[PDB]
């Protein structure tokens, strides 16, 4: 039987998937930091997602041991980009990174699923940030960035800075 | 004497009235809940008044149960608009439609006088929230909208943030 | 067109929110008419009267958890008329129960063709949803 | 021949009782297939288990009363094959929920057939009888 | 409309069968009460149920007087025996005359429905003594009565006594 | 190996038996509560007994679960009688019911045993009622029962009430 073998492949690619999102938050929260860039509440939501990405890395690792399979690491690919360009750009990249992150989460569920096998501890993990992160797109959009830096100076002050 | 038949016909019109009024409410909340449209304290704003517009119907349910007539319900028809695009327009919107249910709430008041009939409910329900949307209204247009998106955002956040 | 945020949410399973968020809105309403029937002098039975206000209330809570869903999901809320209740009179006590009998059957079976559908379609997220809402709906404290 | 305390119930009321305590008896046997599918450890929903073993006790309760009801009226108890649950597996928590719907849909309908029954027979007793137990299966605590 | 008047006069009738219920219960008691009858709990059965019936016809007359009928008291007939003749017979007689109790009762019944009228005393008094004279009836037959004074003496002491 | 297939048909034709009299408890004792036969005491034994087998039923599905058995019922099947005649009938109908019932629990216990396998629900359950219903079946007999209805009232107030 094929499964147990897919079954940890998939695990292991998603394990790598987290660490990977959580190193893309870790590069736009620090872009934020920068001095020619400097919004703080910006670098603080991004951090804050960075350690909760790291966590589904960790529950996923968690569970590979629970279910008697092998955790099989492998390079984390740096970010696509070092220059974020933008509070709104950032946040594009974040909505089409947490997109790509559900979709072969998608996958690995419906693995257990059409293989009949429950005990999927994906049934936490599915589509919570994806609207809040299109929200705050559509804020900024509608704001008037990122040509505007008013926009992003404020939207950082309102909605991340509460 | 035609007037119990008036009195509960009109008592039956205004009851549907506030039923539409809270549909229409309900619907602009959740178009503000919106992705593409995302502002949350109007959302808050128009529910509450969803609320509000339902226990106003609520009440003369009661009423008419306390003067003797019958409750004879129509179809709550759907609002004018699936989009309604804009927190300006959405507050226009909302303007026209409490002045409508308050000319039908005069209308029921001056058939209770005009037929010389106390006990008139309606002397705790009339004209409050009318200059309220006003000033909303005017405050977004001084602003900038509904072309300037800024002005919303910071309408939100400052006015019903509070 | 499409919403930024959607993702492996059916046209069809959109569709079917939208039919059940106007089966609830409904289910509110006749809910409603039967409260003040037995709010009524003639009848005068508080107990049903009571507990048809907060079905009404109930009933009109999940449909805006419903409303909540389809635009968590991307979907667009498209809103109907709520027909009338169909019969303003209810005779009885019993003879409302059982009208709320099968009106609350037609809504639970709805909510259970949006499972099969949820399950068709592979959407996992859509399947939890109704799955908890059902057993909320049919399991109170 | 005819019981002596037997007064004003209708052979057809007498029939449709005994078709109930079947019905109830049956709807016992199903819950508690139900509730020990539950408690296999493929499954192991505990709290599931305990509500359907619950409602196994309640349905054998009810067709109990029906009996004593039966034997108060002076009509016979005829008793019959329980058929068995139909379905082993039950499969999902939630296909269970479902073939429970339609089985507590089926009961209720039967019993507001039978106080139709007992109204155009003009058997108030009757008819009480089944408002109250009706309310009872609908609206517990 | 002929109504109110049909309403008083059944509940009139209802009223007199009740006392005529409690007169036949009385008689019997005492009967048991003899020294050559002497069974001591056959005579505190009926003389309770004496006052039972009794207490039916005043719950009556208080409903006629709140339903505004007026109470048209007759004659109460005295029983058919004197000499109740054995516990068994006088069961019968009970059996038999709560029968005929209840019969005029469905047709009290089927009068206030019949003619749309809740507020029907009615639902709380019906069919309940009927099954335990049965019961008794037949436990009587079943150990040998009336020809058998031994069975009649130890039904006295065994169920009538608990 | 054959072993597990006939140890789970064998547990689930016990389970069905012991379902079975449970229905044959519960028809004798609602043939006591008829008006024509009225004796409390008879019912509430048989009731009593109806309620243990039940419970011996379940034990018998608990157990199949815990032995990673399939738990696969049948029909229950109609009692033999309607009407059990009398007392006396139906105690040794019970007698008769509960030695078959005792006999095709042996023949599980001989399987268990006869196949080195300790972990026997049936350690608890055998042979304590059938003493007990042939002493209610002797003492009816030398009573006089069934011809002597006496017999069958005075058992049900003497042995079964107390
Ligand atoms: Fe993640
Ligand atoms: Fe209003
Ligand atoms: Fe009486
Ligand atoms: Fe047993």
């Amino acid at each position: 039987q094929n499964y147990h073998q897919d079954s940890e492949a998939a695990i292991n690619r998603q394990i790598n998937l987290e660490l990977y999102a959580s190193y893309v938050y870790l590069s736009m929260s620090y872009y934020f930091d920068r001095d020619d860039v400097a919004l703080k509440n910006f670098a603080k939501y991004f951090l804050h997602q960075s350690h909760e990405e790291r966590e589904h890395a960790e529950k996923l690792m968690k569970l590979q041991n629970q279910r008697g399979g092998r955790i099989f690491l492998q390079d984390i690919k740096k970010p696509d980009a070092d220059d974020w360009e933008s509070g709104l750009n950032a946040m594009e990249a974040a909505l089409h990174l947490e997109k790509n992150v559900n979709q072969s989460l998608l996958e690995l569920h419906k693995l257990a699923t059409d293989k009949n096998d429950p005990h999927l501890a994906d049934f936490i993990e599915t589509h919570y940030l994806i609207k809040e992160l299109g929200c705050h797109v559509t804020n900024l959009r509608k704001m008037g960035a990122p040509e505007s830096g008013l926009a992003e100076y404020l939207f950082d002050k309102h909605t991340l800075g509460d």
